[PDB]
RNA sequence: GGGCCAUCAAGGACGAUGGUCC
RNA sequence: GGGCCAUCAAGGACGAUGGUCC
């Protein structure tokens, strides 16, 4: 697993069609931004594996 | 661009072959991973507007 | 306007809301 | 053990280092 260190401000980039971004942190809490195409899925671990289970997002 | 909100040991996810996760924290600064394969690149977005500049990676 | 804390957000938005202090 | 700040890390490791305060 790669891991790497920035500061608020900052980003990451990955593949040749995605990159992230820190907007900023809030104690325990993080706020961040995702910049990839509506092409690909993308969701929270809390949900990515209830939409992966066989089924796709409600009404 | 799609925003998420995270917390201390929790992870995101994308396509079909990558994860994200929030390893801590550190003031203005934080730590994150990245789990992808080694079949896409990954690279902070300092270094890899110079990678794609036309060259790779110096090793 | 800013610091601090908590919750929601199958959301594609640099997402939202509540509490607390100045 | 924790808060704050800074740096390295073309790195694939839940990466490293320094300053400051309690």
């Amino acid at each position: 697993m790669l891991i790497l260190t920035r500061k608020v401000g900052e980003s990451i980039n990955i593949g040749d069609d995605i990159t992230i971004t820190i907007l900023g942190v809030s104690g325990q809490q993080v706020r961040i931004g995702i910049n990839a195409p509506k092409d690909v899925a993308v969701h929270r671990e809390e949900i990515y594996q209830r939409i992966q289970a066989g089924l796709t997002a409600p009404d």
